[PDB]
RNA sequence: GUGAACGGUGGAGCAACACCUGAAGGAAGGCUUGAUGAGCGUGUUCCCCGCAUACGCGGGG
């Protein structure tokens, strides 16, 4: 609940691979997750291939994985998380609109981890903190870091439903892009510069860029009521062996 | 040791093909280069204006 490495034997049961190497020595970190790795532990020293891009979201340069992150950077454990959460009981996913607005609408009380992949594959689950406060909670999307409290994203519906009450089309305020990609996500519509008052307005400039992401995922036409994530904890393990 | 540090929006692509500014329409009706200025009468002291300042000068008809 503390390293997201933990959700390899917390969220979910499983062990070392056998074929690593024990930790003799000084302390060092653990180059994914940044989990310390101490005197007796197994590990492996760093095989990554060259294909693997993520350099910079190395915590440290001990070249050294974890046992824990060995797990974590197996594929069925890459295409497994590449929309869930993980809290202290299970993993459940985060693909649907709807199970975005269970996680950011009413979080799960739980020291969760939340990844999300903005590309095909990604190495999502060691480069996030573990969310320890449902208020504010840690989003991997891609390569971004994303930090979302659902009190603000209760706002920001809270003054969308207001803006939108009554009206036959449900016209967005302010659009947000899915993959945070275009210019304009963030940026104001004409409709939200006429509809909206002034505080409302530098309310949604203030956002975090993750609370932005999130409400790319709940700022439609159709409004996602929160339903819970479907549990693929199950799918996950039966993937893993 | 600025959640830092590192990171190319890139590569290629014909605005081009054909198209009559053209048809019709009077610069005319009337008007002396001919004159005009070229030569033809008065016969002796009479008014008025200035410079002067009257010794005289200029001058109107
Ligand atoms: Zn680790």
């Amino acid at each position: 609940m503390r390293y997201p490495s933990d959700i390899v034997d917390q969220v979910l049961k499983a062990g070392p691979d056998k074929g690593l190497l024990t930790w003799e020595g000084v302390d060092a970190a653990c180059s994914h997750c940044s989990r310390p790795i101490q005197n007796g532990d197994l590990y492996s020293p760093s095989s990554v291939g060259a294909f693997f891009s993520d350099t910079r979201d190395l915590a440290s340069t001990s070249r050294s994985i974890c046992w824990r992150c060995v797990v974590l950077r197996k594929k069925p454990m890459l295409y497994g998380l590449s929309a869930a959460v993980v809290t202290q009981d299970g993993i459940y996913s985060i693909s649907k609109d709807v199970n975005k607005a269970w996680l950011f609408t009413t979080p799960p009380p739980a020291p969760f981890l939340v990844v999300h992949s903005s590309s095909t594959m990604q190495h999502l689950s060691w480069r996030t903190p573990v969310t320890l406060d449902n208020r504010r909670i840690h989003v991997r999307y891609g390569p971004n870091l994303f930090i979302v409290r659902p009190e603000v994203v209760r706002k920001a519906l809270s003054i969308a439903d207001r803006v939108n009450e009554g009206q036959k089309k449900w016209v967005t305020p302010v659009y947000f892009d899915r993959k945070a990609a275009a210019m304009g996500h963030g940026l104001i519509t004409r409709a939200g510069a006429e509809m909206l008052t002034q505080e409302e307005q530098e309310f949604f400039q203030s956002v975090t860029p993750g609370e932005r992401w999130a409400l790319s995922y709940l700022m439609h036409s159709k409004r996602p009521e929160p339903e819970v994530g479907e549990c693929i904890t199950e799918k996950v393990m039966t993937s893993l062996n």
